[PDB]
């Protein structure tokens, strides 16, 4: 299990997120490392979910290839017969580093960021549902009357965030009108395609958060960051789906129920019991095998 990467200053650290450690390789390249950390109620647990980061890396790699004709991405193309280790300083191939990096790492090109959280909603839940119940709006957008909790929207909608939920007009003030219209259309198209694929496999992807960049020389919108994982999206079990009710989290319900049962929800320094760790990891492996069609040996 890898909880935190330690590269002994071989590469400078750009950032440490909730789950990802990002290093700078050179002037135009970054190294994204997915660790095995997990979050619930805005807190990172003290222990890990073994191989979570490997599973989530491979799932994002699957989606990038699934959408390769629909949108360009930031991945550095590794030549045939080469590995990421051939594109990194030699020292990183020594056992002590190599073991922290293999299979959970992505080599990416640095791109100009579009500073917006691009959320696409196919189903009504979370803060969107709460807002709707009060004023009949979603990120200030007027909606049809009579939608039931967890119901599918007629057509998936772009509902940006900066964080704080904003309307599409506010996003046009932040990044420009043309740009915000182009990202909204692309995001919706991408989400619909994947949602439909996943739904045939038994997984309902209720919403997702995309991050985009722009290649200002070609003027292309580029798919960046993590794509359609249980950490950037709301995954629901298609089998238990019922409109008018709240849905369990595909991956995190076991953890969440244990926490609230013990009044540890939102508390720092909490170690999950082994049984929660194991049941949690088995769900990631099921998501991975079911969506990729690949088998996880261990």
């Amino acid at each position: 299990s890898i909880t935190k990467t330690e590269l002994d200053g071989i590469l400078p650290l750009v950032a440490r997120g909730k789950v990802r450690d990002i290093y700078e390789v050179d002037a135009g390249t970054l190294l994204f490392v997915a660790t095995d950390r997990i979050s619930a109620y805005d807190v990172i647990m003290e222990n890990s979910i073994p191989e979570k980061g490997i599973l989530l890396t491979k799932l994002s790699e699957f989606w990038f290839k699934f959408l390769s004709n629909d949108v360009r991405n930031h991945l550095v193309d590794i030549a045939p017969g080469k590995t990421i280790f051939d594109y990194l300083p030699a020292k990183l191939s020594e056992p002590k580093y190599k073991t922290q990096l293999e299979d959970r790492s992505l080599l990416v090109h640095k791109h100009k960021l579009i500073p917006l959280e691009v959320i696409v909603r196919g189903y009504i839940t979370g803060s969107a549902w709460k807002e709707y119940v009060k004023t009949g709006t979603v990120h200030g957008l007027k909606q049809p009357q009579g939608l039931k909790e967890s119901q599918e929207f007629p057509e998936p909608i772009f509902t940006p965030s900066t964080d704080e939920n904003i309307s599409p007009a506010q996003a046009a003030e932040l990044v420009g009108e043309d740009l915000s219209r182009r990202v909204a259309e692309l995001a919706v198209k991408l989400y619909s395609k994947c949602k439909d694929y996943a739904k045939e496999k038994g997984i309902i992807i209720a919403d997702t958060k995309f991050e985009f960049g722009i290649d200002e020389k070609t003027n292309e919108i580029i798919l960046v960051d993590e794509v359609l994982t249980p950490d950037s999206s709301r995954f629901w079990n298609g089998a238990s789906y019922k409109v008018g009710e709240s849905q369990d989290s595909y991956d995190k319900q076991f953890l969440r129920d244990w926490l609230t049962a013990n009044k540890l929800n939102g508390v720092n320094g909490v170690k999950m019991p082994q049984d929660i760790v194991d049941r949690t990891r088995a769900k990631y492996i099921e998501a991975y095998e079911t969506l990729t069609g690949s088998k996880w040996s261990h």
